[PDB]
């Protein structure tokens, strides 16, 4: 996978796992706590994370959408200070616990630049939110298409769960991707759940990283 590393000379690390095909810039507006570096992880063509986590004292994970499933594999066996899921579950292609199969598979079967934009409208909700999201630099179509191909294969072949344990989960009330009922069904007996009014992309409602876990 790809990374973007921010050296703020921190003792601690915030680890952000992006959604499938999403722009890393979608979290630039979040203020970091003092004494924290940031590592943005994305482009899940594979699960290789070429980065040394060892120097950090505390590592806090924030994973959005399909990033939750990815983070469970990448960080299995790594001690985390906290792990926060944002509109994502351990079973991302799942009629009960994730994105319904018809939607997940349908998205890949029909994926074009045009349907990509329609899917981003579904992720963002209203037109104004969608248009704001379009100002983030878009990742190349061929890259996000290959990413979904890779994710689809991996997710179909590996339905393991609870590879790490989560501290809390945020669930958007109008999420049209991971439906709120499915998110609640997954997280109910696993971790604290925080409901928030919003859409699958909900980072726009936050100003500070730390609000996500504190």
């Amino acid at each position: 996978m790809k990374t973007k590393f921010y050296d703020y000379q921190g003792e601690h690390l915030i680890l952000y796992f992006a959604g499938w095909g999403t722009p890393p810039d979608a979290v630039n507006h979040l203020i970091l706590p003092e004494n924290h570096d940031l590592l943005i992880c994305y482009d899940y063509q594979d699960l290789n994370l070429d980065f040394d986590l060892s120097a950090y004292r505390h590592i806090r994970l924030v994973a959005w959408s399909m990033g939750v499933w990815v983070a469970e594999r990448v960080l299995q066996g790594i001690r985390l200070k906290s792990a926060t899921a944002v509109n994502g579950t351990g079973l991302p292609c799942d009629d009960s616990f994730g994105i319904p199969y018809a939607i997940f598979k349908g998205t890949l079967e029909n994926l074009t630049e045009n349907t990509r934009l329609k899917f981003e409208r579904r992720i963002c909700g209203d037109k104004a939110s969608f248009e704001r999201y379009q100002l983030f630099p878009a990742r190349p179509f061929d890259e996000i298409h290959q990413e979904l191909t890779a994710l689809f294969a991996m997710i179909q072949q590996d339905k393991r769960i609870d590879l790490i344990h989560w501290a809390n989960a945020w669930v958007s009330s109008r999420d049209k991707i991971f439906t709120p009922a499915n998110q609640h069904q997954y997280w109910a007996l696993r971790c604290a759940v925080q409901e928030i009014e919003g859409e699958h992309y909900v980072f726009s409602r936050f100003t500070h990283w730390s609000a996500l876990w504190d």
